């Protein structure tokens, strides 16, 4: 790992100074779109208004022959639009691919000053970050980019999971991680073709019952370990953790349950793959109204944030005050964008 | 990490020789109390007789205007009391706080010889342990303290979780870890104000059954990964793992369930925050009666702990013998201290 | 770790060149047997035809006074048998035991060319692998063994769990890990005498219900973290992860459930401790017929594996194609060996 | 090592923000003095005028029965003296000693805002730094100290040498290292009672031909070379410590000059007579500066190639010249007598 | 590294408890001998009384057809000889060799209770130590060896040099290192066939003035310095190995003395004539001892400052004096002339 004094130095003469703190903004939903699709490209300004984060996709789900068209279409649509409060991301192709050199180079060259975050897929170790870091720096210097483009690592290989700490601390550009359950399941050899959510085969069988009686089967979460480890490593490095894609577009109930699990565990947001998933992500990664109301009571009960208090037979202290603050701070930020939430939150 | 031949050397001339083995004693319940509260302080010698471990608290839940009074109150009651077989701990203030230097110094000066374990909150890395170890050594030398004061690390930050191995191996003073789910939730940004236990928002949704409305929702353990990792790292380093606080004081059913989960995963004990939680912790972290009996039958079927056997259609061998021995060894040392459990097992 | 340019060098003059890739073969079931039992030994050649892997056991479950007999028994049944497609493993005694030196030396001497994998119990760190690697190499050189004997590490100590990465990367002999739930519980101090499976005491209690209706209690998986970590570390190092023993031989339903959880999480196979467990492991650690069918639909929807597609409301792309490929490739591989799975798949 | 974003955070609420860059100042000579000696103490403000750095000594060479007197003496003289451009250091007792807790606490409490650097003796590993860093932070917060007190590690154990990288990166307080050849020789078991300098027993015998030449070798080459690399790689400074033979000024100067050539910033003086030796040696030689100027002139933009007296110059030799000239320039503004000799 | 609480545990049930501290004894000379050569084997009990350490050699210099003869010869002479206070070592064959398994197993089985130290050649990393440590434990348990056989690592590969720290901390059996300049030169590709000592081609050419002076340099400075630091940091001892030029005793003494100065405990002797050279060189010089006694007498408690012969002394030089005088006492305890020479 790099020395702290060198960690914050630009990797190229003319490259912008590395940031010390991550930009604070709502990131409840990261909306993916295929930039090579004209009808979708046409409604981008409309969509951008309704999402915290917009992410152009160049990698998986983009057909091999459409790669160049996706890259160009992203550049085309970005040059045309003012995204305002909406964050702009892009997932370029893999580091071993014949498209990645031009993806990064041409995008930075054209719209580098509008690009907030670049997502790198199939990350396996800190060496991957080292390349992207130095490559971006040289491109930023060449094209006079005013602020550093951040790196978001898609967490979707067994290697990536094992090397998570090393990846997280590899660069000041690091923004966070997205769990990619599809590639990760394939890499691990998890015997499923689903993308997130539960699986009926994973459960605990109860002991034999009093008199022959049928045995309850309790489904378990496939992703507990993975999300928990991702959150810990990310947060410890000052980064953010995201749930990635939920593949079953039509099963909105399961999407919500999976999103909510991630939110509870400490994830900032999730991807949306279609318009229907957009309100699900925003609704889930906004704190529940009852959570906020009770949190406000904790903050009020201990105004200085120090000491002890009892609310409804539940003990409160300095720590629960900090828990409440996390919820309320987030709720406050969001309430500025959604009138109805502000009304519900009273913030 | 220090070399083995230096690891066991005292860090100050006149400081007592570092321990090679942790003291063997029941630690089923760690009872917290606020030392600045006269009404509670007056009953302390009475409470001490009913707990395996008594722990004064100077950190969170103590109002900032009562910090010095709490420190003084703790010292006062300790000086006046013979704790007998009851272990004495204290949770001092955080390493970044204006109270910590005096917390440790005054407690060692006045009652260092009575103090078994010091609990350090908000631990982030091995550097924290290094400071406390060297500080304790110099204070022990200063006051001719006869046995080393051990260090118990409160596990309640994201950095602490990630650096757990390095923390565990940083000192021969290390006693173990307590899970602090309130600060840990806040640190990770887990979206709850609860302190331990289940959450109705975290669960797995069953698949949609065509023609049926009900989709079972199976609640999941928020703390599986956390406790499992804590237990592995602690035990691998010869240390003990504990569950910390259960915040919902009145929900004794949920408290017992949370305590029992920790016990099953290998935790030695849990904190009690009020008298009602004392019998719960003692009951849970004492091996259950039929568990002991079946273990006793395993030890009988293989007197030397070597070979194979079947009991009730269940295969037994050297390893299940070791499993039984763990349960039976624990039952014995509790029975020596607890009269009611002495007869419930066999003594 | 050793340097890459030394990692693949033999540790003794005359020892065979280290493998670069793990041998590809079905390993759905690892059948354990006590080699000192003549009755069982006589049936071994028959049993071997039904299992992917046969593993002789010299360690736990073998009485002290039978250690020598078990070692000789294993050697003798191996000398007399052509196992064919069945892989041959042996679990020797622990590295601190008075039997391990002779276990490894005598087995290599007599049947080293027939032994595929040696299982080492109670592994604690990379130092354990370093000893076995170097000892095996000198024995291989001594008896001119033609291919490297692989090391399978039993994962059954807290130290082993914590040092898993180092153990995994310690030798080119590494084959994989088996979860040893019994010793691991005893090592951790998990308060149970059960060997795998659920425990009724481990669950999440629901919130107070309303008019104080009984509070639902949801049992949890004791082994989730353990198996998940084993799978990640193994696969990242190019190794395979296995569920070990399920101690309740009579409870076939709980056995199958435990086996299936391991399979879902990425485990390659499980142990069988008795013949009744053999078909359970083979059934579970083969992809379910419905899994394969939907997987085939995915592969068919975009044969080059590059693009996007919708199937039954579920979105598909390059990654789900790779998921399907994992399932289909394993399906075909087993089908060529397990006749029922050819027509069915 | 700590994470970068946490590395630069104060370790106590109210402690001053950790520095990102080391203060720039001449540090050619670090003058040691026993603060418990009244006659020395009385002469302190005069001696301070002619040294770059003044360092009070509480550790070795201070008798056990004088430890507290030394502590109080240091505090007394510091409170009463305006040191000006002279940096103020103190070498406290070892981390295992019965004096160190009070050494650090009482000095920080009384004169922390005047203390630039604290020297810790017999450092063995990063854990030592972690303790001092956290201790200082809490003391700094308690007494509202305005700037961070830096940590200078005495390199004088074999363990410290082996753990040099870990020590160097342990804290943003790190200032640098001093070689303590006496303790280091004893730690290693180097069979000499000398403190720095050469030893006639260390040398290479030529092949037979008559009379075989015996070439003396530098005992300290490896040690100083390693110290400089580790120090410089971490943005720290490396120092030669004491030269024990106070009277042998020729050998002192030779040892000092070796350290300076290898990259050391300065050396200790243990007596007034060593003061001008250190200042002379750790200031660039006049001919070194002159030739460096020739290089800077032949390379007005610092890039390209050139030839001076059969010696090839380029971007790198320009940087070498810049190191020389920049140092000469900084010293010149502090020393008028060197300004015209240098021509700066 | 292993955890501290497991580091000191026997690796086999029945193996003796690992040592916490190295045995204290003179180890100035490590005398090598080919145990297969009969006429040498008959003089062993005589030579044994004249050396601090006797080391049988089974590896390099022993021809292949004599490997088994060497092993058997070692066992035979050890069985018959009471070595008294002379240490008994054996250098077995390399870990990749067809001889090592039996070298270790048979020797432990036959004379394990007389064997103090086993030397492992061609060590490349901690994995080598791990194997030998575990192998020995299982052999010790089987044959009921009462005290642990220690491991001495021959430092003679580039990889060994680089992994020195990991090797040093790999086992409580570790005794120390010997520099093997022959294999190390071949391993590094140092362009010479000499075994230790100087080389006329390695030197520094002075600037033009007259004929330019050429100062020969020590090939082994870095190597020995690094070995000493790593060894001592882990509480181990460093040794110089073979000086291959048996007849050039002056060059041998010079090489040996360089090692002694840098901190090496002893050296190997390959022939009878090297025995007195090693014993002489690795015993403290009389003047070193006499001067070290004055420092100890000047500061009886080892605290404070003093002044002798214009040389300043303090706690640190007292410690240096202590290193020298302690060693002298041990040697004087079995050598009357040095006792009277040293005046103890
Ligand atoms: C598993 C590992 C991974 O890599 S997941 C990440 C990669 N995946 C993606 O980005 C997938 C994005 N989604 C899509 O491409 C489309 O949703 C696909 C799957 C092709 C479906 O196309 P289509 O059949 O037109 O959907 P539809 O009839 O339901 O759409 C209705 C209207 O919505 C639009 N729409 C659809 N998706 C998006 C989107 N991501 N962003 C913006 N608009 C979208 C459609 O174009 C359609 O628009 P309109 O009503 O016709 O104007
Ligand atoms: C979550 C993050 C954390 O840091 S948790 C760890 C820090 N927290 C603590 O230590 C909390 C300690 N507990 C307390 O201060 C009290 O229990 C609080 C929370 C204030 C509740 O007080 P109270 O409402 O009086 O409880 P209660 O009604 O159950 O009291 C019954 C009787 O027992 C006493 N009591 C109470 N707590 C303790 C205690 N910890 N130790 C000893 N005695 C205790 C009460 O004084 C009361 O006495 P009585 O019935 O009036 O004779
Ligand atoms: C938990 C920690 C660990 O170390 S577990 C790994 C170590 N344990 C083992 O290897 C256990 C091996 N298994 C056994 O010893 C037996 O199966 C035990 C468990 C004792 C049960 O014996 P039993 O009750 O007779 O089994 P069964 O009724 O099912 O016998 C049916 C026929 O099959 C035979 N059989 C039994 N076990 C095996 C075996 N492992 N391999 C091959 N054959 C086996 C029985 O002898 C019986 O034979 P048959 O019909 O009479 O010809
Ligand atoms: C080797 C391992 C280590 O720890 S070295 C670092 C620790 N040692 C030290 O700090 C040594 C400091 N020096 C001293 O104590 C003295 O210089 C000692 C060694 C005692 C020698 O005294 P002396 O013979 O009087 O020296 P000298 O002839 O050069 O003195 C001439 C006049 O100079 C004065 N002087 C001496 N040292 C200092 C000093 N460090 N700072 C200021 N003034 C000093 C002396 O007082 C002396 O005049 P006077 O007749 O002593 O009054
Ligand atoms: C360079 C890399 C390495 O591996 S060095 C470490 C391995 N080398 C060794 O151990 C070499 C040991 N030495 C020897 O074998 C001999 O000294 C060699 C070099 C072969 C020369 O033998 P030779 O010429 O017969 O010796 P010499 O005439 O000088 O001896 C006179 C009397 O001394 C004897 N001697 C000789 N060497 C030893 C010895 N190492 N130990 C005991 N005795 C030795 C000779 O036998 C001779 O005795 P005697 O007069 O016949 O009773
Ligand atoms: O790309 C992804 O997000 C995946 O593989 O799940
Ligand atoms: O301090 C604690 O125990 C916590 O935060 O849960
Ligand atoms: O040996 C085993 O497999 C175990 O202990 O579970
Ligand atoms: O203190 C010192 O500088 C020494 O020991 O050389
Ligand atoms: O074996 C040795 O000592 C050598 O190679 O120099
Ligand atoms: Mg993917
Ligand atoms: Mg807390
Ligand atoms: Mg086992
Ligand atoms: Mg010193
Ligand atoms: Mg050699």
């Amino acid at each position: 790992r790099k020395l702290a004094h060198n960690f914050y130095k630009p990797l190229a003469i003319g490259a912008p100074e590395p940031i010390r703190e991550l930009p604070v903004r709502p990131e409840r939903v990261v909306h993916f779109f295929p930039p090579h699709v004209e009808k979708i490209r046409a409604r981008i300004p409309e969509v951008a208004k309704q999402v915290d984060v917009l992410c152009g996709n160049l990698e998986d789900a983009i057909p091999m022959d459409a790669k160049e068209a996706a890259r160009n279409g992203f550049i085309e649509v970005v040059k045309a639009t003012d995204f305002g409060d909406t964050a702009l991301w892009v997932r370029v192709n893999a580091l071993n691919s014949p498209w990645v050199l031009d993806d990064i180079a041409e995008i930075v060259a054209a719209v580098g000053n509008k690009l907030d975050v670049i997502m790198i897929p199939k990350v396996e170790g800190p060496w991957d970050i080292h390349f992207v870091d130095q490559y971006l720096a040289l491109l930023e210097a060449r094209h006079q980019i005013k602020k550093p483009i951040l790196i978001h690592a898609l967490l979707e290989t067994a290697q990536g999971m094992v090397n998570l700490e090393e990846i997280a601390g590899a660069s000041p550009r690091m923004h966070g991680f997205s769990l990619g359950p599809a590639d990760l399941a394939a890499s691990r050899g998890m015997k499923t073709t689903r993308v997130g959510g539960g699986h009926p085969f994973y459960g605990v069988l109860a002991d034999p019952q009093e008199g022959q009686a049928e045995r309850p089967f309790y489904q378990q979460d496939l992703w507990h370990y993975t999300i928990a480890r991702m959150v810990d490593v990310a947060v410890a490095h000052g980064l953010r953790a995201f749930y990635g894609p939920f593949g079953d577009i039509k099963d909105e109930a399961a999407c919500e349950a999976q999103f909510r699990n991630a939110f509870l565990l400490g994830c900032t947001g999730a991807w949306s793959l279609a318009p229907n998933q957009i309100p699900i992500a925003k609704r889930v990664f906004s704190p529940d109204v009852n959570e906020v109301l009770f949190a406000k009571r904790i903050l009020e009960a201990m105004p200085d944030g120090s000491g002890v208090a009892m609310i409804d037979g539940k003990m409160q202290d300095d720590a629960t005050w900090k828990q409440a603050k996390v919820i309320v701070d987030l709720a406050r930020m969001i309430a500025k964008k959604d009138p109805d939430l502000a009304q519900a939150y009273g913030l």
